[PDB]
C-alpha cells in the first residue's frame, strides 16, 4: 500500500494533530479539491457538515484493493498518510459526484 491509516475509525475533530494537512468537507463538496503534499505526509479530512461523508480510493490506487474510508458524521475527521509519489483521487461513496485528488510529490 502507498498510504497508512492511523485511525480506522473516523475521530473527533478536537483530536486533529498538529502537522496535519487539513481538508475541510462542507457544502457536499471537498474544499480543497486538488491538495498537493510530500511523501510521509498525513492528510487529514474533516466534515464540517450534518451531511455524513467519506473518501473512496477505487482499486489499485492506494494499493491493491479500495481504500473505502468510514462515514464520517459532522465534526468527525479520517487521516491517511501518503508513503509514494503520485496523484491519488477519490470520491464521495454515497455522493460520488463529490471528487478530489491527492497529488503527493
Ligand atoms: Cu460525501
Amino acid at each position: 500500500d502507498k498510504a497508512t491509516i492511523p485511525s480506522e475509525s473516523p475521530f473527533a475533530a478536537a483530536e486533529v494533530a498538529d502537522g496535519a494537512i487539513v481538508v475541510d468537507i462542507a457544502k457536499m463538496k471537498y474544499e480543497t479539491p486538488e491538495l498537493h503534499v510530500k511523501v510521509g505526509d498525513t492528510v487529514t479530512y474533516i466534515n464540517r457538515e450534518a451531511m455524513p461523508h467519506n473518501v473512496h480510493f477505487v482499486a489499485g490506487v492506494l494499493g491493491e484493493a479500495a481504500l473505502k474510508g468510514p462515514m464520517m458524521k459532522k465534526e468527525q475527521a479520517y487521516s491517511l498518510t501518503f508513503t509514494e509519489a503520485g496523484t491519488y483521487d477519490y470520491h464521495c461513496t454515497p455522493h460520488p459526484f463529490m471528487r478530489g485528488k491527492v497529488v503527493v510529490e
